[PDB]
């Protein structure tokens, strides 16, 4: 510790967001200075286009220790455990494949010690005893997996318990202008602060990119990351419908999509299951020789008249008609896009950057880290200091040309919004 943990100043871009604002909280837990710590972000936090910003997403069940490691805090931690709502996971699959495919992980999940608090349902009868609000006419052949431990977070609601805590500790921030990152300020070899779009600067020992789908925007990463929008819309319940689903557990089917029950307003929100959307343009990230295509988010927080692929529609319609055929004809509403950023394996990229000494990448969240919110932080701090576990130093590493991000570990490559009508509706 050249200087002592008291005495580093550390600066995280992207400090609004699911990994920036972790990050963030286990600085001050792990005790840094407060005021060392200053927290950067286009928007304040939690930040209008974080992918953390929402109403709900569910928590994978998976045989992850570090998964599991965040499902401990969901239970117990005095801030997280008031946002998490443990109303069970239903996952479901139909065809003689993904049924298959459903059965392994059954087996991988009791093997690695969660027998008694997951179930195989091997009909019909099995899943409407789990999930009564659903229609055996549109269940046919289905099986599922019930994950009693299991359930939905509130996400923003989460960010913003920690946004919170930093202000109440005395953590400093920048947004707006003042937030929104323009360049790392290197100084031979060494990052030494970062300078922001209105020309402000920040001097620090260490800096962490924390910027999610931006992060490849930012930055040169070599394609290490391709940024992709997922889509959901909303539909409304009256009182006594919404009374139907209170409590009623997490239902998700890799081949429709998913929902939650409804919020304090009756609201359910509807989301597909795809392999997501890139939106090419040209643009020089920081490090890049000169302007390249790169998939760059298109934010819903800064185009607000922006909707979801006609494409999309017609997937999350499926879902309703499949899940919920007695709302067949409820309006979806406020229908949006959320960007992620994948890796080629789905692996984290948390690493030192391999030229610019004391500048830190923490992305790569490929669309399933906000179940990591809790504990992701612990981590990042644990590389700033050299403390990282060795298994988790190798999966998180630096490695450009580690297979095709586009395609990652999903079904196919992504399509590209300029070839997907119905979204933008600007003048
Ligand atoms: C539709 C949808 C459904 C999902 N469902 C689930 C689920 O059920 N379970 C699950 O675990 N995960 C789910 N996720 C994934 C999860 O939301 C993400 O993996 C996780 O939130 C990403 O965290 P992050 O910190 O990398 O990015 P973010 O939370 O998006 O944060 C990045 C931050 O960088 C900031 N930033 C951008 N540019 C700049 C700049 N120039 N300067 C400074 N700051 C900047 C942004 O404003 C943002 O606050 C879902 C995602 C989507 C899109």
């Amino acid at each position: 510790m050249a200087p002592s943990r008291a005495n580093t100043k550390v600066i995280v871009v992207g400090g609004g967001g699911t990994i920036g604002s972790s990050t963030a909280l286990h600085l001050v837990r792990s005790g840094y200075t407060p005021s060392n710590v200053t927290v950067l972000d286009a928007y304040p936090i939690p930040s209008c286009q974080s992918a953390g910003n929402d109403l709900n997403k569910i928590m994978g069940v998976s045989a992850d220790p570090a998964a599991d490691a965040a499902r401990q805090m969901w239970n117990e931690d005095e801030l997280f455990k008031k946002f998490f709502h443990n109303t069970g996971r239903l996952d479901c699959a139909h065809g003689e494949k993904d049924i298959a495919d459903l059965k392994k992980l059954y087996q991988n999940l009791v093997d690695w010690g969660l027998d008694a608090t997951v179930e195989w349902l091997d009909s019909e009868d099995e899943i409407l005893k789990r999930m009564p609000q659903l229609t055996r006419d549109q269940i046919k052949g289905w099986k599922a997996i019930f994950s009693k431990d299991g359930g939905w977070l509130a996400a923003a609601k989460a960010i913003k318990a920690i946004g919170e805590y930093l202000r109440d500790q005395g953590v400093r921030f920048g947004f707006y202008g003042a937030g929104s990152f323009k360049q790392p300020l290197l100084a031979e070899g060494v990052c030494i602060g970062v300078e922001t779009v209105d020309g402000t600067r920040y001097y620090a020992d260490k800096v962490v990119l924390a910027a999610g789908a931006w992060s490849p925007t930012l930055v040169e990463l070599q394609e290490q990351c391709v940024s992709k929008a997922w889509v959901y819309g909303h539909i409304q319940l009256t009182p006594e419908e919404a009374a139907r689903y209170k409590n009623s557990p997490v239902v998700y089917n890799g081949d429709v999509g998913f929902f939650f029950e409804p919020n304090e307003h009756g609201i359910i929100k509807v989301c597909d299951e795809f392999p997501g959307f890139t939106r090419f343009k040209m643009h020089q990230p920081f490090g890049a020789k000169a302007p390249k295509r790169i998939s760059v988010p298109r934010s819903h927080c800064k185009h607000p008249t922006d909707t979801i692929p006609d494409a999309s529609i017609v997937r999350i319609r499926r879902a309703i008609a499949t899940f919920m055929p007695q709302f067949k004809n409820k309006p979806l509403f406020n229908q949006a896009m959320c960007w992620c950023t994948d890796t080629a394996d789905g692996h984290l990229l948390i690493c030192e950057h391999p030229e610019w000494k004391n500048f830190y990448l923490a992305t790569g969240d490929s669309g399933h880290s906000f179940k990591l919110l809790p504990i992701i932080g612990k981590y990042v701090v644990e590389l700033l200091e050299g403390t990282l576990a060795d298994e988790l130093a190798h999966k998180w590493r630096w490695r450009p040309g580690s297979g095709d991000a586009l395609k990652s570990r999903r079904e196919a490559p992504a399509k590209d919004l300029a070839d997907m009508p119905g979204w933008n509706h600007d003048h």
